[PDB]
């Protein structure tokens, strides 16, 4: 069954700001998410040097970008460390609470939304373009979960009965009506080249 949770007030607040502030440079969402993926790949690569059995759920360490115009989704997939249930419901939120306070204070002083990644909370930049974000994830010592949120102060988590994914995270961006540009090959490739050219894992851009 589906469990429903309230975001921490500070996170809810950061998400409304992301969603409501006029800010044209939305494309930065892709580097923050690819960056999130790279951090998670680094994590499993490291942890595997002292316990190679952690790669029994898959050896290949990569990132796929998968647009689907029919579904209006852009999907980022990684085979990084994945998330446990406690990560999804509690730990990540707890870590992000100071990232968010800091970021929110910088934002007067005249920092802008593109700096969001320096405060460790870039994942929420998904909300610049996605009306809903669904996240399938699988950590080595835990079950596959689906996390989901359309913002508004709440998120859901259920155990995921769908197709097994080995180990990693899939971020499914259900794009807003006027953000379908991030479904085009040339647009994605441009952004990847501009902001994420030196990521240390293969990034495959799938075509439709
Ligand atoms: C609430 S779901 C979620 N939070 N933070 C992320 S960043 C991340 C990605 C993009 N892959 N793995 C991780 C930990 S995904």
């Amino acid at each position: 069954h589906v469990e429903t949770f309230a975001f921490q007030a500070e996170i809810a607040q950061l998400m409304s700001l992301i969603i409501n502030t006029f800010y044209s440079n939305k494309e930065i969402f892709l580097r923050e998410l690819i960056s999130n993926s790279s951090d998670a790949l680094d994590k499993i690569r490291y942890e595997s040097l002292t316990d190679p059995s952690k790669l029994d759920s898959g050896k290949e360490l990569h990132i796929n970008l998968i647009p689907n115009k029919q579904d209006r989704t852009l999907t980022i997939v990684d085979t990084g460390i994945g998330m446990t249930k406690a990560d999804l419901i509690n730990n990540l939120g707890t870590i992000a609470k100071s990232g968010t306070k800091a970021f929110m204070e910088a934002l007067q002083a005249g920092a802008d939304i593109s700096m969001i990644g320096q405060f460790g909370v870039g994942f929420y930049s998904a909300y610049l373009v996605a009306e809903k974000v669904t996240v399938i994830t699988k950590h080595n010592d835990d079950e596959q979960y689906a996390w989901e949120s359309s913002a508004g102060g709440s998120f859901t988590v259920r155990t995921d009965t769908g197709e097994p994914m080995g180990r990693g995270t899939k971020v499914i961006l259900h794009l807003k009506e006027d953000q379908t540009e991030y479904l085009e090959e040339r647009r994605i490739k441009e952004i990847v080249k501009k902001h994420s050219q030196f990521i240390g894992y293969p990034i495959t851009l799938f075509v439709e």
